[PDB]
């Protein structure tokens, strides 16, 4: 009778905004809840944020928040999330490694969140705790692109979950803290019920290269330039900040480092011991005056990933600092899905500009923080699950890591693709998808959340698209009706005039029949919608705006 | 003194409508036509053609057009081209190998444009050409992906310009054609004055797989195929798919196809021999009720290429067909520059529809027509030019083509990365960028060309990225103002009764003080732009409709 219900509310179908609600009974635990960064053309927006109505509506039910790592799309979204859900304060156990709470201090300092405002808990990587009377969980580190980074056996009463959390089995990383892995061999022999585990690189063959095979390379190509070196990467990448640190210190280079988020991250990161510098970190105007080939430059947008503070780099420019032939740019880091073509057209730009650009996967100066399918396959056996559930990958990530799982030794019995608003139900002999709920995003800009709205982003692509139909008609005894248009086809530019006549018989005969403005307007839209439609085959915005006399 | 001049009209820079443009005196000859395909997001249109201003004013010193192969980006645009230059009829050669003409009259055909109203010169793709009375051109056979596709030796009165075409030297092509290169190698021992060559692959490491193994690969994951098998590809692309015929074949499935321009490249390679297929090909009608297992699809969009084949069946829907649980699709292509995440969505999309997709990287089913470095590098070594000018490539793909250079033996004396529109002059000394003539696109749908222009796209983008703010202003003695807002920011959205109110004072001044309805129109709109910038930063469109009384 027993079942435990797992809600993935982001992360599902897609790399960004984690957040997956467990539950048992009339008791939540909530793993993660990150942030997801937007793709350009969707310009405005700062960050995505998951829809939480789900939590609240049970916010009394949840008894702890447990968080996995420091990355962005694992914590970001808290500093938004948690006022939603609790308002200013609350006394549920927030969960997290030493450096994971110490960036999420970091961040809710900037919302004016107070310190003890909430109740985080610091725990070891590989803790254990105790969440309400049914959840047993069982954290294990996992190397991955950020230090303090756990995977989680997750002890239910009815059989063992095992979440493989974000990681990559590096066998040198660069602190030196491996994987352990004893909790989740020893869970595979016990028998786990279901795994939850990183597809991000489920379709790729071999094994994930180490972060010290690119602190290697970063050190070659750095100790290669002439001139002045820039390094974009995540700010919250400090294993390769570590990398690029080390880099420009055997070469005799000051490292400066631009971007609020980075800076921020990274001063945490020294205090607590998990970054090391000779000298220090300085600004870009402390470096001002410096040989070119003593400098180096760590990077980041203001939101802590690279693409802003590239893009401004190679086009509308920055006010702190301009590319200069001559100079050296390493792209440390992958594009946010969505990107990808968006991050080529910044790398034209910047050899325009007479730079010498290193990006992946040309050049190897960036490593996936996640595993490739030996990797994988390793983690498989290691578990041999009954049931399945990929996670934090898109589709096709999903369905390569099921194909994997289907070409084990022993396959899982069922693999299920996991959506974000899906409600899956997990007895012991039993996984299957029973519902939803309400779920989706919320897009972010200065001004706040909701600033900007998926109405808003529709009408902005009907008109990226179609393009705009502007009617202007006066209803009174001698009507007036005037048509313009913008980004709309020669061909229907030339057809405004039949638009603005058979506009006039609608307003006339509204007129006429004493019609109110909203129904003259519909009799205005209609018509025209259809014959523009059955003309020139284009569904272009009609905005008819009617007004009296 | 004398020198000749290199204009490129399109092919610089980017992937796609090729187009050169060479010079000596009074004589000109150009080196291709193609067209580009859109990359999504620029919807309505179907294809891009290079700005031919220069041709048009030099029509009658045009001595001949030379085609290198069939490829759409090679002879794509001539149907639009010729007519442009010309008119509907021209005594100028246009020189050309039997597929590369057949293909090319096959497409004349679709406009109306009569058979032998244009003089179109079939050539063996080993030929030796005289053009006018100071270019002696000789062509040389380069394995690509389409058959009868060459290179060309182009000697001049002041020294010899070699120019790759496009290639990749397969060891082993489908139709045994290998690459010749005695032309190349001789040209190399007497002295190549300029090399242009092709770039695409200039960062990939090794040697472009053969299209032979792809053959094999795609032989492997046919015959696994549990039922239907759909196959999507450029039009054009002979070579991948006779692979696929033979496929096909081997396992008795009978090939039917979808989309007008293969099957009309289909037949004219049949007709001419290039394509061979023990059976014949059949419509998506004839295999409606074949066993599963019996029927592969063969199939890309309206216009050659399969991006709107492959976004129907994930999508909108196709009218003909449609994806079923079971059904095997394989991408055997790459995208277009600028489609890559487009591919991807509907790969995830495929996947969701129950179908097992395999596309490339991830899966062998395709292999780039174009040389990687170590087929690069056995090029320069052949030529040794003085001069190097990389060509079909963006700029990063320009730029490692130069770094390759530069690392050789013998580097060129000086590598310039070239562009659309840019005019070069080749001495025997020298060579260098020395002006620019008017170039760029034209944009074409269904509506003919120009039904889309740069205006309507950048009132589009500017639309799609900042929303709308249309100010309706009635200039009367009893003065109305009404604003209305979409894809606005919410922010924003609360500022129109603001905006409303200092459009009013506007007005009413513009009014009281008899102004023309363009002065009172800039008088609302520039206060007002300036107003929600100061306000919130954003930079919307503002349609003022200022209408008398
Ligand atoms: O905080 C982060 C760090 C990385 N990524 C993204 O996750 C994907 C995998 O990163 P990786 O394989 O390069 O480590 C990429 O699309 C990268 O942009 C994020 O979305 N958020
Ligand atoms: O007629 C064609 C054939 C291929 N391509 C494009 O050329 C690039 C290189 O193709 P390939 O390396 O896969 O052969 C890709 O972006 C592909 O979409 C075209 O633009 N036009
Ligand atoms: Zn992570
Ligand atoms: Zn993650
Ligand atoms: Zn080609
Ligand atoms: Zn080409």
């Amino acid at each position: 009778q027993d079942h435990v219900e797992i809600i993935p509310l982001g992360g599902m179908g897609e790399i960004g905004k984690n957040i997956t609600v467990f539950r048992f009974r009339d008791e939540i635990f909530v793993l993660d809840g990150g942030l997801a960064f937007p793709e350009e053309g969707m310009p405005g927006v700062d960050l995505l944020i998951p829809r939480v109505d789900y939590l609240i509506e049970h916010r009394h039910k949840i008894k702890a928040w447990v968080l996995t790592h420091g990355h962005e799309d694992h914590i970001g979204g808290l500093p938004f999330l948690l006022p939603m859900i609790f308002g200013k304060e609350s006394p549920v156990p927030i969960y997290g490694a030493r450096l994971t709470l110490g960036l999420l201090r970091g961040k809710l300092e900037e919302f004016g969140l107070r310190p003890g405002a909430f109740n985080l808990k610091e725990i070891s990587p590989d803790d254990r705790i105790q969440v309400g009377r049914y959840f047993t969980l069982d954290l294990f580190r996992m190397t991955h692109s950020i230090p303090d980074n756990s995977g989680v056996v997750i002890r239910t009463p009815i059989g063992t979950i095992v979440h493989t959390g974000d990681f990559k089995l590096d066998p040198t990383p660069i602190d030196g803290k491996v994987s352990h892995l004893a909790k989740v061999a020893q869970a595979g022999a016990e028998g786990v019920l279901l795994l939850i585990a990183d597809a991000t690189n489920a379709e790729r063959p071999g094994y994930t290269p180490s972060e010290m095979e690119i602190a290697k390379e970063l050190d070659r190509v750095i100790g290669r330039a002439p001139g002045r070196v820039f390094v974009t990467t995540f700010a919250s990448h400090i294993h390769r900040i570590q990398s690029v640190i080390w880099a420009a210190e055997k070469y005799g280079r000051k490292v400066a480092m631009e971007g609020r988020s980075m800076l921020k991250f990274s001063r945490i990161a020294l205090e607590l011991g998990y970054l090391k510098v000779k000298d220090r970190l300085y600004t870009l105007e402390e470096v001002k005056d410096l040989p070119d080939h003593q400098v180096l430059i760590l990077a980041t947008g203001s939101q802590g990933q690279p693409m802003s503070v590239l893009h401004r780099l190679a086009f509308e420019g920055h006010a702190k600092m301009a590319i200069k032939p001559g100079d050296t740019v390493i792209l440390s880091s992958s594009p946010i899905p969505g990107n990808e073509e968006a991050v080529n057209r910044v790398i034209n730009r910047l050899y325009a500009l007479g730079a010498y650009v290193l990006y992946p996967p040309t050049y190897k100066v960036h490593a996936s923080g996640h595993a490739s399918q030996e990797e994988l396959k390793l983690i498989l056996n290691l578990t041999t699950p009954r049931f399945f559930l990929p996670w934090h990958g898109e589709v096709r990530h999903q369905m390569n890591f099921k194909w994997l799982a289907e070409s084990m030794s022993r396959p899982p019995e069922k693999t299920l693709i996991g959506e974000n608003g899906a409600v899956y139900r997990l007895t012991r002999e039993t996984f299957e998808k029973v519902g939803e709920v309400p779920h989706g995003v919320l897009y972010v800009d200065g001004l706040g959340v909701g600033d900007i709205t998926e109405e808003i982003l529709a009408d902005r692509r009907h008109m990226a698209e179609e393009g705009l139909v502007v009617i202007t008609a006066l209803a009174g005894e001698d009507p007036v009706v005037e048509v313009v248009s913008r980004g709309f086809v020669k061909a229907g530019e030339r057809l405004l005039g039949e638009v603005r006549r058979m506009a006039l018989e609608a307003l006339k005969n509204g007129v006429r029949e004493k019609k109110p403005l909203e129904r003259i307007r519909d009799d205005i839209y209609y018509p025209v919608k259809k014959f523009l439609k059955k003309a020139t085959g284009r569904d272009p915005m009609i905005l008819p705006v009617v007004i009296e006399g």
